């Protein structure tokens, strides 16, 4: 369990409501408001989920033991309705609950997952949007009614892309197939 | 740290390894095959070494070990596969996404039949161009089970006041269970391929 987590008294799951103004809290509400500057945090919380987060980092280990070292992580966001927020902090990312193939579906820029489509306001204006560890790893254009990534070459047709996009050279959407490829780490509570 | 029994596979993460006859491995798989599928001839058993899918499976198992209070979590039953779906579950395992509608619906996820006589049926082990029929004997986590419906994506909770406390999968029928449905990733491990005829 990561240094940065606060301890949870022998507990398996915790939501932490981060100090504003110190590191950590400063360092996500920055990659908000990178694009979302017109938008108000009023909290940032650490999802602190033991399980996930083994369950993930057993699946970095093997990303990155088959790509060969590669960075194959990168930090995304996932906009969702206050109803959802409940299943992910305990559950992760579902793809059972799609342009480029039925997976779950991650932003490059918060601006993206703050469309009410995807950060639908609750009855108070509230919006809830997830920072978000992916394992995007080596990937490849999706298309639509895709179930898995596309093989790497469809002579070996079960040696996978790990995620794919909506344009690989300037990619603004990640999709991934699979349970445990993406770790929720903070949940952005804000409004317009 | 893989399963000592396991043979070297000498760095490679993936390896199928074909079983003889006579070695009590071989005949437990058999003996419980043809428990109710007597009228089936076994060509040959491999048993499945995919490390990944082991580790991903054995982490899952030590969380329901944990979650559940002193619950056998772990069942050894049967899935009936076609012969162009093998390659992919060998190396990737059970994909929900990917499952057939069973014929009687307690859910949409991946179905694992008690008796090897379900899943020997032509509709999940289609017979291949040469008459190769093709089940897996897969180690599944059922955990704490409730009888599924039709319409579940995820198993139900259980507790309607406590939405996100699930359920680890769902039977047919809670007294006496022939089937199994699971509903995540990694909550399955492919351990022997059957390969049969009539
Ligand atoms: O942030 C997102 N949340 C959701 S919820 C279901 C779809 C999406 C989505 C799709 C995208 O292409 C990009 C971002 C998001």
């Amino acid at each position: 369990l990561p240094e940065h987590w606060t301890d949870m008294n022998h507990q398996l799951f915790c939501m932490v409501q981060l100090e504003p103004g110190q590191s950590e809290y400063n360092t996500i509400k920055d990659k908000f408001t990178r694009t979302c500057s017109s938008y108000a945090i009023e909290k940032i919380e650490r999802i602190q989920n033991a399980f996930l987060w083994q369950s993930y980092q057993v699946k970095k280990r093997q990303m990155d033991i088959k790509n060969d070292h590669k960075n194959n992580e990168r930090l995304l966001f996932h906009g969702t309705d206050a109803d959802s927020v409940p299943y992910v902090n305990q559950h992760g990312f579902n793809r059972s609950c799609v342009s480029y193939g039925k997976g779950t579906y991650f932003a490059v820029d918060a601006s993206y997952s703050a469309k009410d489509t995807y950060s639908k306001p609750d009855s108070n204006g509230r919006k809830h949007m997830y920072v978000v560890r992916v394992l995007t790893g080596v990937f490849t254009k999706g298309r639509a009614g895709l179930v898995t990534p596309p093989p790497k070459n469809p002579h070996n047709p079960t040696d996978l892309f790990d995620s794919v996009t909506n344009n690989t050279r300037s990619p603004k959407l990640f999709v991934v197939f699979f349970d445990n490829q993406a770790y929720p780490e903070y949940l952005i509570t804000f409004t317009a």
